[PDB]
C-alpha cells in the first residue's frame, strides 16, 4: 500500500548503483558505469506491510547544484553511502547531511549511514568512527557489500523503518499540536 521515496547519495564510486541493483535485480554489477540519474521501483513486504519503494540513484558528482537540491527536497529518506576504503567519501557524509537539512529546513530527516565495500581488505575507515558518527546524528549505521550482498536488504528496510518513525513523530511532533 504505502509508498516510500528513497534517495541513494554519496561520493563517486562508493557503490550506490551496485547496492541498488543488488536490491532490485539480485546481481552484482562489476562494471563501473558513472551515474547521471536512475529511477527504480521495488515492491517489498516489511513488517507485514506492502511497501512501494521509489528509489532514486544519484550521481557521485552533480554539475548543477539545482539538480542536487531537487532530490533533497523530494526524498523522504536518504541512504548515505560511503566506501570503507575511501576516507574522502566518509568525510562527504557530513556535507550531504547538512545540505539536506538546509534544503528541508529541518533537523529531523530520516537517514541511514551505509559503509559499503566491507568485503575489501583496503579499509581506511573504521567501523567505530562510523558508528560514532551515526550515533551523533541519531541514525542507524549498517555496513554492506553489494558484491556479497551483506547488509543490503537491511540497509534499505531500516531506512523504510526510519521514515515510518519520522511520520509517527511528525504526527505527534512536536510543540505545535500534535496527536498522542
Ligand atoms: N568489492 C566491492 N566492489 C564494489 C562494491 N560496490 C561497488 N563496487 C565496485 O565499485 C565500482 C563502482 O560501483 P558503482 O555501484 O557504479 O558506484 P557508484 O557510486 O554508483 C558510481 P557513480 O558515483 O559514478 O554513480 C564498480 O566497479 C563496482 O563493481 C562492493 O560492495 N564491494
Ligand atoms: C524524477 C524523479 N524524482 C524522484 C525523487 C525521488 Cl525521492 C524518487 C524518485 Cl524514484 C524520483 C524520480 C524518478 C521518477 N520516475
Ligand atoms: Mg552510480
Ligand atoms: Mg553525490
Amino acid at each position: 500500500s504505502t509508498e516510500y521515496k528513497l534517495v541513494v547519495v554519496g561520493a563517486d564510486g562508493v557503490g550506490k548503483s551496485a547496492l541498488t541493483i543488488q536490491l532490485i535485480q539480485n546481481h552484482f554489477v562489476d562494471e563501473y558505469d558513472p551515474t547521471i540519474e536512475d529511477s527504480y521501483r521495488k515492491q517489498v513486504v516489511i513488517d507485514g506491510e506492502t511497501c512501494l519503494l521509489d528509489i532514486l540513484d544519484t550521481a557521485g558528482q552533480e554539475e548543477y547544484s539545482a539538480m542536487r537540491d531537487q532530490y533533497m527536497r523530494t526524498g523522504e529518506g536518504f541512504l548515505c553511502v560511503f566506501a570503507i576504503n575511501n576516507t574522502k567519501s566518509f568525510e562527504d557524509i557530513h556535507h550531504y547531511r547538512e545540505q539536506i537539512k538546509r534544503v528541508k529546513d529541518s533537523e529531523d530527516v530520516p537517514m541511514v549511514l551505509v559503509g559499503n565495500k566491507c568485503d575489501l581488505p583496503s579499509r581506511t575507515v573504521d567501523t567505530k568512527q562510523a558508528q560514532d558518527l551515526a550515533r551523533s546524528y541519531g541514525i542507524p549505521f549498517i555496513e554492506t557489500s553489494a558484491k556479497t550482498r551483506q547488509g543490503v536488504d537491511d540497509a534499505f528496510y531500516t531506512l523504510v523503518r526510519e521514515i515510518r518513525k519520522h511520520k509517527e513523530k511528525m504526527s505527534k511532533d512536536g510543540k505545535k499540536k500534535k496527536k498522542k
